């Protein structure tokens, strides 16, 4: 059933990760969301990452702060393309979050957006990318919430 | 033929660009590469990114450096999924090229990587995984791929 | 009529930008406001630059924050002086915005001013002086403007 | 004669100022280059400035690093349109000249452009962008300057 | 009279330099505090430099925020020490205030002291351990606070 | 036999990690070195973690760059004390390092180090000062080592 | 009696260092908590950390802030481990804290930990499992205080 | 004799450090130059911070990098004026000796100066400044020397 997990480290990072899923549910794409902590629950996260593909999973949107690991770790155990979205921690706003995900060395990519909500938003429409890559009504739902956001913006 | 397009601003983008480019030929995805700068070839920019669907094109990889716009403005103008290769700029290394393809607004994601030659590097891999998502034999050889170089530092 | 354009990607950054134009009102230079977004509307921001110098405008003010492209990407489309204020972005303070914006390559430049309200304000003055360059009238208003403030600062120095 | 004038505060300075002198030179626009040191030299900086647009100067091009208070000391005494390069530095690498320039307040702008060689470039084709606002032939030579590149660019646009 | 001069560009920096003042208030140092703008009254601010010392100041505490050229400026313009507050600016938390005024080159030095109050109460400090370093009296209150504020956080 | 265990992501950081080896040699205490790497060999990685205590070692001693979670993924796997060094990045000469490694979340804390050489000599000496609190013997040569270092730098 | 001394240069720094103690008191490992300035109290913090050993302690954590020097300077007397939690800064947010207490040279090694509330959790921590790492009881609580966590935010 | 005291925690330093000595001599200023390390010789900082004073020393210099505390432990243990030269560090190119050093709390004032060898210069020149306040020699020889520099510069 779903084609995209998304998962976070604590529930104190929903606020941040429900854009995300917001997006999955406008182009109704289903989704599951978990909480997945790669330091309080490093095995669990082994787990989820080793099964994604079997269970369905397409892509995996991964959100974290501070020293955020969540996203590479998961992206270590999978082939499945990950995207991390920087939360914004409190003392560094994010700039930790950003370099601790984005600075991945050869071999294990994640896909990074921007700290915060505006990255949950595109965690969310990047996952949609990648299946209307080959889900053309996917693809053509993106062009046409792109063209009325574009009519509204300059006619507005 | 092409599956995925591989961009950069300059010439001088290239010793930087080809490890991409070195990790889609070893994975047999076809691609093509080209110089299309988003300040000194804007219309051609717009112009490539609009055509890339019809011309079969399923992820566009962009490098840039400094105020680095071309994944940006690219991502902008295809609903194709948009990888952009962080170059390391001269005086504030990469930080300007982080940070301006990055933090895309809400409507608009860029799928960031680390800065420099592993984010290269990593920008194939990641497009092969999304290409990975519908083609087994693509997804098996990440897997592959990944299995031999584990055994390799784990043994070496 | 108009002979300077602010434009902002979003109407949230006005609250920013209406600085720069109050101080083209108070210089009584004409000018036009609209939002011109890099990512949302790129081919209305392309269509806005390529017509800028066709419609009469000698300047162009463009403010954006986070992966602030609308200067940068309005500079390659015109060779009238685009001037970019980089808008205060919510996690990085604008420092996004700073470089994503004055860190433009050989070829293409981009007049960029100070983060904020005070990079909003000079914006202005910046437009402004680049048509005082040509119209002496314009020159003589910033002069006098600076001689008042001059005054008013060093007459109101005593901290009392 | 020199429509603009292109200071720095030191001789190691010329070695990225010399770009926008080039800049200059390939588009006819006479100028002026001297090492004026806000710091070294402070009086005959405040004498440059003041001097400038009776000297017959329209646009002044200024550059520093560290502590860069050249652009904005010349553009607090002057009304012409004052352009800031930030020279890199050698320990923070230009960042600590960025914000010394960039960060004018309400009043006193500088137009900033990209730390180091790409500035200085830049800072020529803005200083030309602003004498094109009113002089058509300095305009449309930036315009077709502007339109070989591009073609060189996409003409030589297969990496091979 | 005055044998301290506390300047800043806007009565806005007031409530930081204010410290600074209270600090030469404490210790019985006579001063004068002025608004001195190296951007909005750049030749008054070398007419405050160039007579300092004829008028019998011994130090310059100079306040300024942003692109903060005030006291590098009256620096380059009297050879007494010219201590340097940068004040916390609202984008950069007074990081371009830092390198504004620590960064001068080789020629004309600036005492510079940390952003905000902190750095404002401590240049009152500096200022009076400079005259102390030729009025006994003035080190010795110095030391005397110093032995009272030690006893206060070991007791405490 | 090994107290110590001393690992890397990769044969390249040896280059750093090698100073923190001298001074457990300098200081006589057992230790093992070996190549771990949380993105290359994630499994392993758990397995090294979870068996250390078994194994007989009391504390690990972590060196990673960039997106530097090898530190982090070990100590979210043991309660043996973690030590993590920062090496060098290219491009953003550590910081990205620093932060991956430092700002651990509440529960699972990573003792950090300096960048680069420095914070690899000091991890061997942070290993030895956490044995010497219950081994007397390894306690009375930091102090021997550092008085001798004192001796040398005033009198030298 | 106490094995852990917990020490701050101000009574303000007490909201992040309580989080150290609160750890602590779970674990029911005895500590001493006190206000001692490396600034302030230069003098008292060279006897506190001189005396350290000879008074039955066996870890220092150290809280400081700005330019943070408690915990080196402690170090550099004492060859105990001393933990380093940098306090959140007000202009800098806890930059120039980090940076002060991480990048300490060769020889004298300070365990630091995360910026803030976090950082003194894992302060408290750290000293168990250094603790932990010869008194098996201490270890077992940190197994079994990390398992309920586990359990907790799996099944939460 | 000697009205300053230049010193150093590191031999390595004195590349940068001979700058200030450099303006000394030719002011000819008397001056002393040690290396006293505040991490490796603790106790002798404090003992030549303390005796400063009564030796006759009017201004401390001192010089350090990374996580440098020479400069405001020195400034604790005495109420001369204390400069601080921060080092180019080699990681982060002494952004962490500069927040380190300027960053000084309420109580203790640094006169911080450039990072490198800009630094050292102005240092001794500060130096100079604050003998000046109360040597008229002093002062007069500063403002010969900058109006040489100011003639040279205008006219070169």
């Amino acid at each position: 059933k779903s084609l995209v997990g998304v998962i976070m480290g604590s529930t104190s990072d929903w606020e941040t990760m429900k854009y995300a899923c917001d997006i999955l549910d406008e182009l109704n794409i289903p989704y599951e969301k978990k909480v997945v902590s790669a330091h309080r629950t490093p095995d669990y996260m082994f787990e989820y990452a080793e099964t994604a593909r079997e269970r369905g999973l397409k892509v995996i949107i991964a959100g974290a702060g501070g020293a955020a690991h969540l996203p590479g770790m998961v992206a270590a155990k999978t082939n499945l393309p990950v995207i991390g979205v920087p939360v914004q921690s409190k003392a560094l706003n994010g700039l930790d979050s950003l370099l601790s995900i984005v600075q991945m060395p050869g071999g294990v990519p994640v896909a990074t957006v921007a700290i915060g909500k505006a990255g949950s938003t595109n965690a969310g429409l990047l996952a949609a990318q990648i299946l209307g890559s080959f889900h053309d009504d996917i693809h053509d739902a993106l062009e046409l919430r792109r063209e009325a956001i574009e009519k509204d913006v300059r006619e507005g």
